[PDB]
């Protein structure tokens, strides 16, 4: 079976220094079966992805059963899977300064690309789930050595509460070159009602010139060496009536290169039927950066 | 709400020296809904311009209500979106020698591009059409300065008749390099039964060398320098029976560069079932232009 | 009226020398009419095909009627049109060392490119079955002289037999550049209850630096000449309850360049709802080649 679904946007988006119109729309084609012992089969793929789809770089395939469900393609991690971001701030997902993402060290395309998918395993059964994920090591479906990611990642819900713990890591096909990095997660998430908190606290390591470049900083010509950091993080949002009004707070913190806190303030009122006006603020404490801003409309389908 | 149409079509082409096969198949996703109110929403776009339909390039998102219509994306400007254009011609549309379109001066991916939707606004009450439509002057999401396009336009329906006038500029982000340019419309269709006739006059100015460019003429080596120039044409069609035959004329007249006349002729035969076989001839009277022709079938889904 | 369907796999595949995960999906949209006497036509494509499909390059348009089916776009050519392939084995179809489709000469993207549709015709009446293909001679849509390709094929079903043959020829457009080609074939097909079986044999001449680089071997710096070439195969597979078992060898030998023989042998297992579990081994007989192999899951929505 094949079904269809879709989303669309528009409205202006202020860059830092001047307003430009943005908008875009997109489908989701949604396939599922059942064999004749009730494991279950789907795919789903966005109909810009269809060339990603098709080599298996876009979009995901799985099988489900008692044992849990299997999924290939552009996966998440297994931490991503279970503890997600924190409160989506701005019609257009106003990521430009840092955004909501939380910032997991594997899957969510770290690996993913033409003719390389990335495997996410999940488990839940009552209050508590699993989660496990890797790339395969090598580049395209050739033998040529890749870096592989891998993670494992637990939760447990008790009342309002999810907590749980992730553990990452890149695996460097050299270490002159690119070091091994590693990432520990906490997680907590809290619904008190109309109210949802999620916080996070991550500590690691990184590749040096891996974590210069994300703060655009130029590599330094020296044999790769791994650099400790720390990331946290928090998100509050509630609703009263049509409106949700939230916002996040996150730090990165790379020891010897830098650290930057960035947030973001937003709000959205529902029109019903798949419609809502959605604005928001974001920014971050750097030298440079001017805040960035939108107000528009969401439209699902 | 996501629906589904397509079209198809198949036949030969003459190019003015050779046959060969002409074939397509596109699909069109058509999205809908409804807010409480009844403020009504939706984006379409065909599957392949679905990579364009995410940035804003292709395809267009909408909400309308009371007020009128609101429409972001790849949108025809204000005079196009009331006035629309002449007979066409060919089962593939055969605009090779200048084709059934009216020369409007924007919209219709004039400045729309990657990351850079343009504007339609429309309303109508009664026997009156409003509609206005501008591109928001930077390229892209950037803070780069683009030319920005404008246009206002306005009809009137009274019995068989529509007339209507319509204002389009283009604004030069630098007048030593491009000049601004600017056109003028009086436009009127008249359906007399089972036939249509269509006729407009345009007026007024463009930038040197994108007029040269009209044809296929190397720029001059100067300061940018405005040229005026006109339009006009008119388009007849009637149905009889499974029959429709029809055609056009226009001319292009810009001062100081050349003057072109072109035209076409075209039938199609309808055989139920959206289903038609379609043939037509289209020239111009330029110096080398031979003939271009075709016969083919166009389907509809 | 447009339907959906779609496939997708997920699994393992070893590349004579390592593993990877290997996976995809894809929709296909099917798009329908019959026309007020009953004439029915059609068109179809893939999403990730989606761009091709607009200029002719991928998918097809048909029409049929009471004279037979016309096909345009990227259509089969005569000869595969009517007997197909041999038994696809693996579940990502593994052709790595030479795969299971027959040596066809012309159609299925021989000469199918960009604004350059092939045309496919076919008919059957009772026990028998005509079809006939060409590409039209000519780059894209333009005057440019392309080669040129053309078959014929017919077959006849004669209780569990159907024997066939067809003839397929390119002509070059520059004889000193590229020898002209041709290829008859005989097939035979036949279905003992759960058993199939195919069996061609191919004879004639290709140009002899097309025929080198099917060996990946460097051209000849002289004036094209042509080599005689024949290939042969057969396929076998049977199935017993939810289990099908099969494999195919094929040869081709081209003389004065070199000859192979290349093989391969699967299962899938049925596991009802459109979900089956499928795995195979592949190889040829020439010096390097290691064997690949693969094991997965495919999926029919
Ligand atoms: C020249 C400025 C053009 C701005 C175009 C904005 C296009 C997008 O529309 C959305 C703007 O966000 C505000 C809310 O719109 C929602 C409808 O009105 C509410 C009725 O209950
Ligand atoms: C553990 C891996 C973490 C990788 C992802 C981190 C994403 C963090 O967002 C950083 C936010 O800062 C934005 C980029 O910095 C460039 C700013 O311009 C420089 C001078 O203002
Ligand atoms: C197991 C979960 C533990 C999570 C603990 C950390 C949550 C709190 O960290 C949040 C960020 O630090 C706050 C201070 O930054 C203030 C300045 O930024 C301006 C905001 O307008
Ligand atoms: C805390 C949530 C709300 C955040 C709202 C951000 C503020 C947005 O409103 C301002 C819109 O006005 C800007 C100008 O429109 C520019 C149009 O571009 C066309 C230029 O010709
Ligand atoms: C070697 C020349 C190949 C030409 C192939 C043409 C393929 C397209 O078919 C359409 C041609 O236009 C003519 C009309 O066809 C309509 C069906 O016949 C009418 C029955 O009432
Ligand atoms: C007001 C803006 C008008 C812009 C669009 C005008 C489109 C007009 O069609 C022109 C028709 O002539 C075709 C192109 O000329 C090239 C011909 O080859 C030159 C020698 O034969
Ligand atoms: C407000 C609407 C006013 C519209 C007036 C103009 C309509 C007529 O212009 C049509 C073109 O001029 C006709 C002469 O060209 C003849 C030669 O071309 C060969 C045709 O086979
Ligand atoms: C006034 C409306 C009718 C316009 C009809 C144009 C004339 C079309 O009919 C002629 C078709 O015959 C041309 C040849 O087919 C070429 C096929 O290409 C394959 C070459 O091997
Ligand atoms: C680290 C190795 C990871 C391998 C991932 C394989 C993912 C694909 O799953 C399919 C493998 O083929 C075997 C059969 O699976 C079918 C379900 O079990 C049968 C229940 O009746
Ligand atoms: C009549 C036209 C035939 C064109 C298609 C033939 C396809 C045949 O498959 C050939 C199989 O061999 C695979 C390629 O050879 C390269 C192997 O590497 C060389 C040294 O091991
Ligand atoms: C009109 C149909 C006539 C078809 C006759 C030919 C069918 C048989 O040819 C098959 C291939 O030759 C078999 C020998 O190759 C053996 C070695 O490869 C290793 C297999 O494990
Ligand atoms: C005759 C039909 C059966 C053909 C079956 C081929 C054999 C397949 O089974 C072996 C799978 O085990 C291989 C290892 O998995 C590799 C995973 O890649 C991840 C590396 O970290
Ligand atoms: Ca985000
Ligand atoms: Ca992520
Ligand atoms: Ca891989
Ligand atoms: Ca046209
Ligand atoms: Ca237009
Ligand atoms: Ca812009
Ligand atoms: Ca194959
Ligand atoms: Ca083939
Ligand atoms: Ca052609």
């Amino acid at each position: 079976e094949v079904k269809l679904s879709g989303d669309a946007r528009m409205g202006v988006m202020y860059n830092g220094d001047d307003w430009n119109f943005s908008s875009r729309s997109r489908v989701l084609f949604t396939m599922s079966g059942t064999t004749d012992s009730g494991l279950e089969f789907g795919a789903s793929f966005k109909a810009h992805e269809s060339v990603g789809a098709e080599t298996g770089e876009d979009g995901t395939v799985f099988l489900s059963g008692a044992f849990g469900k299997i999924e290939m393609g552009d996966a998440l991690g297994a931490s991503e899977a279970l503890f997600g971001d924190l409160y989506e701030v701005g019609y257009t997902d106003l990521d430009d300064r840092g955004g909501n993402d939380i910032p997991y060290l594997t899957g969510d395309e770290r690996l993913t690309a033409e003719d390389n998918p990335v495997l996410l395993y999940t488990y839940s059964a009552g209050a508590f789930s699993v989660a496990a994920s890797m790339s395969d090591g090598k580049v395209g479906e050739t033998s040529e050595d890749d870096a592989q990611e891998m993670a494992v990642a637990a939760a447990y819900t008790f009342g309002n509460y999810t907590v749980g713990l992730g553990y990452e890591k890149i695996d460097s096909p050299d270490t002159a070159l690119m070091a091994d990095m590693e990432q520990l997660e906490l997680a907590a998430i809290a619904k008190f009602g109309a109210t949802n908190v999620k916080a996070y606290y991550a500590d690691g390591e990184l590749d040096r010139d891996f974590a210069r470049a994300v703060f655009d900083l130029t590599p330094v010509a020296a044999a790769a060496t791994a650099v400790d950091h720390k990331a946290y993080g928090l998100s509050v949002d509630s609703t009263f009536g049509a409106t949700t009004v939230g916002g996040y707070v996150q730090v990165l913190d790379i020891d010897t290169i830098d650290d930057v806190t960035y947030y973001g303030l937003g709000a959205s009122y529902d029109l019903g039927g798949g419609a809502s006006i959605v604005g928001g603020i974001a920014d971050n404490d750097l030298p440079n950066s001017d805040m960035v801003a939108d107000l528009g409309v969401k439209f699902k389908f």
